This record gives C-alpha cells, sequence and structure tokens, in this order.
C-alpha cells in the first residue's frame, strides 16, 4: 500500500534565529507566561474530572473569545448571532471552518494575500477548497498595495471566500488601516464575498480592542462572517492548541443552524477538543485578578516587539547599513520583510550564522539587546 | 451563505445513566487519576515553556506507545518499521489515518463491523471514503459470528481498508479469541486487506499485554498497518484529547517517507498536537513509580467493571428475570448489549429512569452496588 508514496516537500540552526515563529523575550526564551501557571496552579487544585467536554468546549471559552473578537455589548452577541466552537489552535480553526464550508455550502475557492502564512493553502486544498491569491505587497513603498489588491479582488465571484488576517499580517506586519478595512467591508457586501478573518496575533499590534476595528467594520456590515482565531501567541500557549472557530449568521436561529453542521465536521475529526490550554484561557479572561496581569503580560510582549523594531532601524544606521529602515517601525506584530533578497539571506545564514526565511521575513520578537549589534553588522556585510 | 444549510441530525437524563461514554468508580464519579494528577503537578513545576510540539508530539510519547501497542523488544521496534504521530484523541488519530489513506494511497473503502462505534462512518467519510460493513455479532449465542464475518469480509478487494477492535469491541464487549485473530491475520495477508487497528480500551478487558496479542499476531503477519489508539479511557484523560496513529510499513525507509506525507496531513488539520495530556501519559509511561501506580489504577476500572459484570447478572436472577444472562460475565470492557429491544430501551427511559442506548448498549461501569438492585427491577420489569 506505502511502497510507491512520494515524500512530502530549525536544524541547520554567536548565531541566531529570526526564523523562528514563537515570541521570545529579552533573554531568548518563550517562558510560560505568570498569568498561566497561576490558572494551571488553579485547574491542578480544583479540576475533578477530565470528563469530555462538549463538541464546541467550554462554553466561558466562547462566551470570552466573542467578547474579545466583537466587544462587550456588541449587537451581535445581544442578537445571539455568533457561536464559537473552541478548536485545537487557529489551524484546527481554520481547517474546521474550511471543512464546514466545503461540505454544507456552495464555496469553492478562498482568496488569500500573496503573500500569507504557507499553510493556509495546505488547510484549504486539505478541505477540497482552490485557493487564489490576491494582491498585497507594496514593495517599492514597503507598503499595502491597496489599489493591486482592490484590482485583484475584482475577479473574486460572490460566494468565494476572501481572508483576511485581522492584524500582524504574517509575513508582512503591514495591516489595513480603519479606513481601509471599512472600504473593505462595503467592498464585500456589495460583491457577495464571505470573509473569513484570520486572528492569530490580536494584541500584539497597538492593543486588543484596537486590533479588532477591522474585524468589528466587518461584522458592522456583514449578515455573515467566519473568524479563525488563535491564543497560542497572545498567552503563550502553542504547544496547548488553544483558538476558536466563530461562526456569525444573520439571526440566532440560521447560526444555530448553521452550527449544528460546523459541530458534525468537528466531530468526525477530532470529536472535541483538548480542555487544558482553553481552560486557562477561560480561567484568565473571566478572572479580574488573572486578567489585569495577563493584559499586562500581553503589553509588555508588544511593548518589547515594539522597542526591538526602533532598535533594529537605529542599529542598522549605526552599523553602517545606509538604507531606509523606517518601514518597520511602522509595521506590526512578529513578523516584517527585512527587503532582503533570497540570496542575502542565505549569505546571512552561511556566511554569518543569521537565519530568516527566504522571502527575508524577520522575527523582530528574536532579536535582543545582546544580539542587536552583530545582527546588524551581519546584515549590513551583505547589503 | 448560511441560509440554506440543514441542520445535522444525557439532556433528557432514583435515575440512572448507563448511556454514559465514561467509565464511573463505585461512587458514580470520573475522578481525575491519582497518576494523572501527580504528573500534573510534576509538568506544573517543571515546564520552562509551552513552544510547539513537533508535528508528531512528544518523541517519548511515541515511544513508549509503540512499546505498549507492540511489546518492548518487538522486531517492528527494533527494525525501525513504525512511525507514531500523537494526535487529538482515538477519533483524531483515526482521521489522520482517514486523510493520509485518502491523499496518498488507492484506498476508497474501509470495512467496519455491524455493529461499531457510530462515528467511524463519519470520520472515514469526512476523508472521502466509502464505509462497508462486515457481520459480526451472533445474538442467539450473544457470540462472534465468525463464519458470517468471515463470508461478509470475503467481499472486501484487495487494497480495500479493514478495521478492527483491538479489544473491548464497542458496542459489544466480543472480542475475537487469539485463535481467531490469528485467523484473521493470515486471511489478511491472504486476500491484501490493509488493516487499520483501533484500540481505545487497551487494559479494559483483560490486561495491557494480553489486549495486544491480536494486534502483535497481524503485527507479526504483516508488512503495513496502522494503529489508531486513545488514552481517554485507560488513563481517564478523555478531556486532553490524547491518542496515537502508528503507521507499520516493510521497512524504515518506506515508513519515513510514507509518515512525512501522514505529518503533511496534521500539518492541514491542527498543525501539531496538544502538549498537556500526551505529556501526562509520557511522564507516567517513562517513570517506574507513576507507571506503577497507573497501571494499578487501571487494573482497579478494570476489575470493577468486571465485578459490576458478575453483580449484574446474579442481581437480574435475584429480582426475577429468569433469563440467561450470563454472556455478561464473559464479555470485556465497559460496554455490553443487554439484549433488549429499542422499545424495552424506551421504555425503560421512560417508565424507570433508566438510560440505554436504543441498540440495548449498556456501560456497565455505570453500575454500582448502590444503583445495581433498582437497575436490575426496572429490567425485569420491561422484560
Ligand atoms: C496567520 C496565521 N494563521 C494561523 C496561525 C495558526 O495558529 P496556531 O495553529 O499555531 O494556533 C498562525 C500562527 N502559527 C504560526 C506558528 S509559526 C508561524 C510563522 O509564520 O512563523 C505561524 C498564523 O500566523
Ligand atoms: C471504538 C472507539 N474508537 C474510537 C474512540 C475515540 O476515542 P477518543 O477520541 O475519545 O479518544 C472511542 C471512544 N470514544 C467514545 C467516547 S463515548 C463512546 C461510546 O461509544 O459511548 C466512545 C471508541 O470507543
Amino acid at each position: 500500500m506505502f511502497e510507491n508514496i512520494t515524500a512530502a516537500p530549525a536544524d541547520l540552526f554567536g548565531k541566531i534565529n529570526l526564523g523562528i515563529g514563537v515570541y521570545k523575550d529579552e533573554t531568548g526564551k518563550t517562558p510560560v507566561l505568570t498569568s498561566v501557571k497561576k490558572a494551571e496552579q488553579y485547574l491542578l487544585e480544583n479540576e475533578t474530572t477530565k470528563n469530555y467536554l462538549g463538541i464546541d468546549g467550554i462554553p466561558e471559552f466562547g462566551r470570552c473569545t466573542q467578547e474579545l473578537l466583537f466587544g462587550k455589548g456588541s449587537a451581535l452577541i445581544n442578537d445571539k448571532r455568533a457561536r464559537t466552537a473552541q478548536t485545537p489552535g487557529g489551524t484546527g480553526a481554520l481547517r474546521v471552518a474550511a471543512d464546514f464550508l466545503a461540505k454544507n455550502t456552495s464555496v469553492k475557492r478562498v482568496w488569500v494575500s500573496n503573500p500569507s502564512w504557507p499553510n493556509h493553502k495546505s488547510v484549504f486544498n486539505s478541505a477540497g477548497l482552490e485557493v487564489r491569491e490576491y494582491a498585497y505587497y507594496d514593495a517599492e513603498n514597503h507598503t499595502l498595495d491597496f489599489d493591486a489588491l482592490i484590482n485583484s479582488l475584482n475577479e473574486a465571484q460572490a460566494g468565494d471566500v476572501v481572508l483576511f488576517h485581522g492584524c500582524c499580517h504574517n509575513p508582512t506586519g503591514i495591516d489595513p488601516t480603519l479606513e481601509q478595512w471599512q472600504t473593505l467591508a462595503q467592498l464585500s457586501v456589495e460583491k457577495g464575498w464571505l470573509p473569513l478573518f484570520d486572528f492569530a496575533y490580536q494584541g500584539f499590534a497597538r492593543g486588543l480592542e484596537e486590533d479588532a476595528e477591522g474585524l468589528r467594520a466587518f461584522a458592522a456590515m456583514h449578515k455573515e462572517l467566519i473568524v479563525a482565531s488563535s491564543y497560542s501567541k497572545n498567552f503563550g500557549l502553542y504547544n496547548e492548541r488553544v483558538g476558536a472557530c466563530t461562526l456569525v449568521a444573520a439571526d440566532s436561529e440560521t447560526v444555530d443552524r448553521a452550527f449544528s453542521q460546523m459541530k458534525a465536521a468537528i466531530r468526525a475529526n477530532y470529536s472535541n477538543p483538548p480542555a487544558h490550554g482553553a481552560s486557562v484561557v477561560a480561567t484568565i479572561l473571566s478572572n479580574d485578578a488573572l486578567r489585569a496581569i495577563w493584559e499586562q503580560e500581553l503589553t509588555d510582549m508588544r511593548q518589547r516587539i515594539q522597542r526591538m523594531r526602533q532598535l533594529f532601524v537605529n542599529t542598522l544606521q549605526e552599523k553602517g547599513a545606509n538604507r531606509d529602515f523606517s518601514f518597520i517601525i511602522k509595521q506590526n506584530g512578529m513578523f516584517s520583510f527585512s527587503g532582503l533578497t533570497k540570496e542575502q539571506v542565505l549569505r546571512l545564514r552561511e556566511e554569518f550564522g543569521v537565519y530568516a526565511v527566504a522571502s527575508g521575513r524577520v522575527n523582530v520578537a528574536g532579536m535582543t539587546p545582546d544580539n542587536m549589534a552583530p545582527l546588524c553588522e551581519a546584515i549590513v556585510a551583505v547589503l
């Protein structure tokens, strides 16, 4: 049966990993958040069973997720228009959304930005959905090529899905402005697209509420949308696989009926979701004290990334770069394109032991005050 | 998009739940195992990061799983013929296997026993695989209808998958004898079936090693097989979603190449698996002290089920049943068919508040010395 299977298409790693996918603190570590440890100790002391969760996971987790996404008091919540399934990570949320759409709707294709996270194509294609790309990056001005984006998306037909990164676009760190999000929301309604928000970095651009402004501009204009969110980075819960798939429809009757088929898609995949990480999230978000500790830890990560963006720009200048890298200051989240070519990136790894991805994307959160000077010296050497 | 979606096809519950899917102790509780609490305290004290696991999960978890399945010193392990991916539960292992097979092999159909766990059909159909049924149950003799099974499976073609419950068949509790497993292994080789073992109850029939005898008889005769295993019941870790998909091929080169595509199927589903529950398993299985506490806790669950099987048979007689229920003593695991009809089961729920599934399957682990007498009185009343 297996003898003819084709193989599927860090190890190589004063050397430095900017190819990492995770947050690192100033010491180069990815520690467990203190809020998370406190919540884990509470669960150890208080859990009396590991009995299965419902298919959609812990109810409080769903409520707290919807409030993060839509705002406390949003009409979507008051009108019972949204249902949330706790999932194994943001990836699991994307796949649940893809399976739900493939089996229950006429969707055949999903539009993704060029560039995006490379696993988007794999997830949607696994569910039998075609992926098409829309233009996104203006490399000359280090910017969102908004005209190109709108022009590309003219090819999208009514009933296609269009995937939007809610904030901290991966890999570019370039997000629509609020007015651009409002333009896209109106366009989406007029053209009949189903928006799919992928929200893996809420809190890493400007703040929890500000980072959800784009999603909320969409939610104010659409009867229907899906959000696949992740708590991997903003709780540092990567390996516990904590995410959510939130379905929104015109009314409660419709969302509940549609959500029954989303639950069927989950039940045929992994049955019901892993409790530990989501229970840590729900414990923290529903407790004033733990929530305040967690919000500060997330602010500290957001701010450290900001400081590294500024220090990187200042240092490249001091090590003799010459080039404008000011665009880095304005970009959001852990990632940016450095503007290095694939060969410069290869040189960086081979000659200098500095790792980035071939696109030139760098994880700013891999930079620290201690490694900044060698890092920038290496980059200057390959310009 | 969603307005036309059709709805997908405990709540109703001296009343008694035999419709439950979980183990209950003598007090009617499903507590966290002591070995599990001890391991969770160790992880709270010792974990320093939640950084993502590899796609296939924790290496020690995989090694300990293969030793449970195949035996320490098995040739499959020595020859590096098996690869294990840690998955979100036994369901996740089944779905990973189904996606792997659908995308990478000529498999189009999977043979499942009639009866089986109802989610088997949903998982395989979700991956685009047809499900066909083979005969299994001799209800007159309360037994495995082995001739019917072999006759049904004659319709299976070379390259079809045949799913076997490794022990504690769900719902019947009727397992092949060792010699029957040996007959099926030889038949499977001759007919070109790919065996898929679903092993959710290892340790609940006779013991860890004895319960794997059937799988090991297959493994001794086949170049290729897949095992989807679960630690939900034997560690009481239901909601932490702890299972494994183990791929076996003729040699290391082939299994590694095939496993790369299994990892691709995982990466497009949930990316990488949830650490907490699997880390508890690996912590326990790799530690002599915790392993001994856990093995005794599992023996205690196995034995309590045995005691309830005997007490149920004895009590039905004492409450005036008359019928032979001796078959219950011989069956394995938490489940058996009571031999009640769908209408007797409905009567039991409506008139007596005793819940079972419509097939008449009962969870023996829902029985306790305290509820046995009313339970049996109710059953006698509906005969
Ligand atoms: C846009 C987008 N969507 C979904 C995800 C998946 O989140 P999790 O599955 O890890 O929770 C992620 C993040 N997952 C991720 C891990 S490493 C990484 C990277 O791009 O380096 C990305 C993401 O960036
Ligand atoms: C034969 C078989 N295969 C797979 C599974 C899935 O295990 P988990 O996904 O829960 O780990 C199970 C058990 N899962 C399960 C939960 S309730 C239940 C039942 O039949 O009542 C069954 C099983 O019996």
